[PDB]
DNA sequence: GACCGGAAGGAAGGAAGTG
DNA sequence: CACTTCCTTCCTTCCGGTC
């Protein structure tokens, strides 16, 4: 199925969607502008009426420990894609 | 257990750690009657990766094959204590010579 | 509802559809299994009761809801049932996959 | 309110065994 | 085959907590 952190891609491609989310910077740093908006769009593509940003975060939070993305201290709606995380995934030393 | 004679199971492979105490570190037992606790749920992930050849293996994704497992009746999770479950006799008994 | 009893009653004249449709006749199941649409749609009010019942019937213990649930996922790619989007143990049956097994027209 | 992480359980679909 | 078995993967859907 459409996996959240494509769907995240989905929509900062597409700079026509930086109402909600958009990049800033850094090494493939993020943010959610409209947290709500990301949340109600994803909630649609699923058919969920309930899936909320909390529900949302939640998805994200389990990316921290898949070492996918890693959450960018401080900076309020901040996740930012971890390239040696993703790099470590698919050429293991085991 | 060592009554077991397909690939490893993850209740099986847990008595394996469980069994040395070398292995302390990551998971050990706590009290009779089973009541086991993974004191570094990370770790223990890390190793049935290893066994199962699966390097992504994380608990989010091994605790819920422990979590199939509460209607195999072959474990249980002790709602005190966090990253603590108790293996059930009865059940692994049943899983093993099962009597319609 | 009636017109899907068709299907159902002429091949209990044993596959898991087939079982199913044999709670899903009459009633005093309902506690179990039931109708949403009679399109097709149907849920499982009690998931864990419908299993317990089909394990006895194959005459195989250990038989979960997952175990069960599994078999209706391989009902996906031979057209014989499809999954409600978003509706907790609802799973609709494929008249045109029941068509096929029942009566082969290639 | 944003943020953290258990914990439960759905739902999909691979992979190997059943008989 | 028509499942059964055992997951792995990916989340919703709650929480009780920190800050």
């Amino acid at each position: 199925q459409i996996q959240l952190w494509q769907f995240l891609l989905e929509l900062l491609s597409d700079s026509a969607n930086a109402s909600c989310i958009t990049w800033e910077g850094t090494n493939g740093e993020f943010k959610m502008t409209d947290p709500d908006e990301v949340a109600r769009r994803w909630g649609e593509r699923k058919s969920k009426p309930n899936m909320n940003y909390d529900k949302l975060s939640r998805a994200l939070r389990y990316y921290y420990d898949k070492n996918i993305m890693t959450k960018v201290h401080g900076k309020r709606y901040a996740y930012k894609f971890d390239a040696h995380g993703i790099a470590q995934a698919l050429q293991p030393h085991p």
